[PDB]
């Protein structure tokens, strides 16, 4: 369903949103995305997916 | 491709393998699995997926 969607995520002690990570997984209330070489997971509530 | 595969994962300071978490994502060298209610990610090298 997805290919290249720019996902942005917030931070605990950081209000601003994080760069457009690479979409890897999107199911439950958490989303898995890669910022560069490492894969991170952030709650869907604190994340925002977008289309390139 | 997957439905209900029992995934086991090792730990840093723990040699033994962790319970059969729920399979959520499996792509790069990391695998996303849920132990109960929270979702965790462990390197494929330190993980082992299995069929129920």
């Amino acid at each position: 369903m997805i290919q290249n969607f720019r996902v942005y995520y917030r931070d605990s002690r950081n209000p601003l949103w994080k760069g457009p990570a690479k979409l890897l997984w999107k199911g439950e209330g958490a989303v898995v995305i890669q910022d560069n070489s490492d894969i991170k997971v952030v709650p869907r509530r604190k994340a925002k997916i977008i289309r390139d």
